[PDB]
C-alpha cells in the first residue's frame, strides 16, 4: 500500500509511487527522475498516465518500454494544467532529467515536492521566487550537520588534474570509471575530453547515454572498446580482482590502470581535505573513490528550506526509524527559530 508522504493532497496524484499496484483514486501518477528506487513497478504493461520531463519519458520508453501512449512529457519551467491543476516542473540538479515539482491546490495551498535534488542558490531565482509554499516534500537524505563534502566543481577538478597526470607519466596507462545508474556522468566526460579520447562502454550503457539529450554526444562515446583509453565499467567491478580481469582483455595495449568510484559521502570526508584523496593501491592498480555527490549537503539543504521558509515539512528520506525522524524534526525546528519564520 502507498505510504502518505507519495500523495498529493487535494488531488488525484501520486509521486514515486509505482510499486503499490492500482493506487486507489490516482488519476495520474508523477515520476520525477529514472532511479530505480523511484521507479520500481513500471514496464511496457503499465496502463495509466505518467507525467515527467522529456528525458525522463525518453528513458521509459526506450529502456523500459512503456508505450508511447501512456508517457506524457512536460517542459520545464512552463505552468501546465494537469487533470485540472496547475502544475510546473524545475530542474532538481540531481541526475538528467530530474525535476522538482510545485502543485497549486484547488484550495489555494501551494506544495513543492523536491523529488531527490542538490539544493543550489540558483534555485532562489527559479519561478519559486513568486510566491508562498505551504508544505515541502523534502529530499532528506544527508540531512545532519555530519555530511559534507566539496562542490561538484572541485571534484572534477581533482578527477582531471589526477587522470591527466597519470596518463601523461605513462602513456600505457588505462582509465577506469565504474557505473550503474544514470547521472554524474560529468566525472567520465571531463577525463575523457581532457585526454583526448571517446569514453567507450557495454551497448547496454551506450543505449541509456543516447536517452539523454547531451549535446555532441555522438563525439564523446563509443562502443569501440579498442579506440578509447577511458572505459565505463560496472560499479561491481571497480575492485583489484575485477580491474586484473578487465586488463587482461585489453591484449597488451596497457600496463597499469587508473579507476574512480564515484560514491556519495563517505566517512573518510570527516578527516581528508578533496586535495589530499589518496588511492587504494595493489600493483599495477590505483582505485580512488571521490565524493561525487547529487544530493544537498546539510549546509546546501539548510540554506534552502531557510529561504523558501515554508510551513509543513515532509521528509521523503530516511523515514523508517524513529530516531531519523526524531533528528530530523529537531534539525527542521532550530531552522525555523534561527530564521525567525
Ligand atoms: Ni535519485
Amino acid at each position: 500500500t502507498c505510504p502518505f508522504y507519495k500523495k498529493i493532497p487535494g488531488t488525484g496524484f501520486t509521486v514515486d509511487a509505482f510499486q503499490y499496484g492500482v493506487v486507489e483514486g490516482c488519476t495520474a501518477y508523477f515520476l520525477t527522475h529514472f532511479h530505480s528506487d523511484h521507479y520500481a513497478g513500471l514496464s511496457k504493461h503499465f496502463t495509466f498516465p505518467v507525467y515527467c520531463s522529456e528525458i525522463t519519458g525518453n528513458l521509459l520508453k526506450n529502456k523500459l518500454h512503456v508505450q508511447e501512449q501512456y508517457i506524457h512529457p512536460l517542459p520545464l519551467d512552463t505552468e501546465c494544467i494537469v487533470n485540472g491543476v496547475k502544475v510546473v516542473l524545475l530542474d532538481a540538479n540531481h541526475c538528467p532529467g530530474a525535476v522538482m515539482i510545485l502543485f497549486y491546490l484547488p484550495n489555494g495551498t501551494v506544495i513543492l515536492h523536491t523529488g531527490d535534488f542538490r539544493a543550489d542558490p540558483s534555485m532562489e531565482r527559479s519561478l519559486l521566487a513568486d510566491q508562498k509554499v505551504h508544505m515541502l516534500y523534502l529530499d532528506t537524505t544527508y540531512c545532519s550537520p555530519e555530511y559534507t563534502f566539496p562542490s561538484q566543481q572541485e571534484v572534477i577538478r581533482f578527477a582531471i588534474n589526477t587522470a591527466f597526470e597519470a596518463v601523461t607519466l605513462n602513456p600505457h596507462a588505462l582509465v577506469v570509471c565504474g557505473t550503474y545508474s544514470i547521472g554524474k556522468e560529468k566525472v567520465f566526460l571531463a577525463i575523457a575530453d581532457v585526454l583526448g579520447s571517446k569514453v567507450g562502454m557495454s551497448q547496454e550503457k551506450y543505449k541509456t547515454l543516447q536517452c539523454l539529450n547531451i549535446p555532441e554526444i555522438n563525439s564523446l562515446i563509443t562502443t569501440d572498446m579498442c579506440s578509447s583509453l577511458v572505459h565505463l565499467l560496472p560499479m561491481m567491478q571497480i575492485n583489484f580482482k575485477g580491474l586484473q580481469s578487465h586488463l587482461k582483455k585489453c591484449g597488451g595495449k596497457y600496463n597499469q590502470i587508473l579507476a574512480f568510484r564515484p560514491t556519495g559521502w563517505t566517512h573518510s570526508n570527516k578527516f581528508t581535505r578533496i586535495a589530499d584523496v589518496i588511492p587504494q593501491t595493489k600493483g599495477n592498480i590505483s582505485i580512488y573513490g571521490i565524493p561525487y555527490s547529487e544530493h544537498s549537503s546539510y549546509l546546501e539543504m539548510k540554506r534552502f528550506v531557510q529561504w523558501l521558509k515554508p510551513q509543513k515539512i515532509i521528509p521523503t528520506v530516511n523515514v523508517g526509524t524513529w530516531k531519523s525522524r526524531s533528528t530530523m524534526e529537531k534539525y527542521f525546528r532550530e531552522w525555523k527559530l534561527e530564521a525567525g519564520y
